[PDB]
């Protein structure tokens, strides 16, 4: 299989609970949930990393990991994750069109990596007309699309940047520009968000590595207080909202080169004339850490920047 071509035990220096980093409770508690859940005939998704992540999402509770495992199951199947990037691959040409519409009006994209090799990963959402983005898609078509980067991830982000970092990388580096929205707009999409908190929380656990909010408006604190009530405590943990200073906070995280120039960085496009908002450079596109697993589709089609 291709989980042998990377590494599978995180840094000697990661969380605890994390592959090749667990007491010896812990490394019984997985041997006795990966049990369980062969009687139940499961196959797929039982390697470490995954079974590790539920059992720490649960701490540890062993069948309150089986019963999160159980219904993730079940979601995936219903849903269709376990075919979407092959079901966007049969209609590529269709789907990178809508894709290409909402790029520039909402960036999602991917540069590099942060310190500990973790993807690093952008969004702004300061340009974002919600009246002219309802108009071209919609909210379950952007929690699929969400979805499917959580599948792109898991195939072919991780292996590469695992490669490269010499230890297995299971979460993403995330920074969230809010420079230009209007507090309006972000109470009006709360259920949007709600919506990918639970996702993320429920079938998606322990994926957060980092998460950066950059920019917030005055009165984002007030916002956000209708957001935490629907967030785990790990989840909260694990966001950061920043103020003047966050350009000394991501330097701390990220390296000079690899962040953007105006968050505070040096990199810069080999072609300053592409947008980083059709780019996905990473170690998913070096031949040197690209496996088995192939490379990563290009979600902007002709226009996906690769440098």
């Amino acid at each position: 299989s291709i989980l042998d071509t990377y590494p599978q035990i995180c840094s000697p220096n990661a969380l605890p609970g994390t592959p090749g980093n667990l007491t010896k409770e812990q490394e019984e508690a997985l041997l006795q949930f990966r049990s369980i859940l062969l009687e139940k005939n499961y196959k797929e998704r039982l390697d470490d990393s995954t079974l590790l992540r539920f059992l720490r999402a649960r701490k540890f509770d062993i069948n309150a990991s089986v019963e999160m495992f159980v219904e993730t199951e079940r979601w995936r199947e219903e849903y269709g994750a376990n075919t979407i990037i092959e079901d966007y691959e049969n209609n590529k040409e269709a789907e990178d069109k809508e894709r290409i519409k909402l790029a520039k009006m909402y960036p999602q994209y991917y540069h590099h990596v942060d310190k500990d090799g973790r993807p690093l990963y952008f969004e702004e959402l300061g340009g974002i007309n919600l009246k002219k983005m309802y108009k071209i898609t919609t909210e379950k078509q952007m929690l699929r699309n969400l979805v499917k980067e959580y599948e792109l991830f898991a195939t072919y982000r991780v292996p590469a940047c695992s490669r490269r970092a010499g230890y297995l990388i299971e979460t993403s580096c995330t920074v969230l520009d809010l420079k230009g929205i209007s507090l309006s707009n972000a109470y009006h999409v709360l259920s949007y968000i709600k919506d990918v908190a639970d996702i993320s929380q429920n079938y998606y656990p322990e994926r957060m590595g980092k998460f950066y909010i950059i920019h917030s408006p005055f009165g984002f604190s007030t916002m956000f207080k209708m957001v935490k009530p629907f967030l785990d405590p790990v989840t909260v943990s694990k966001i950061f909202i920043l103020g003047s200073s966050y350009k000394k906070e991501l330097l701390k995280q990220i390296p000079i080169e690899n962040l953007p120039v105006k968050y505070g960085g040096t990199s810069v496009l080999h072609n300053p004339n592409d947008k980083f908002y059709y780019s996905d450079i990473g170690p998913w596109r070096d031949p040197r850490y690209i496996g088995p697993e192939g490379e990563i589709p290009n979600i902007f089609g002709k226009f996906t920047v690769t440098s």
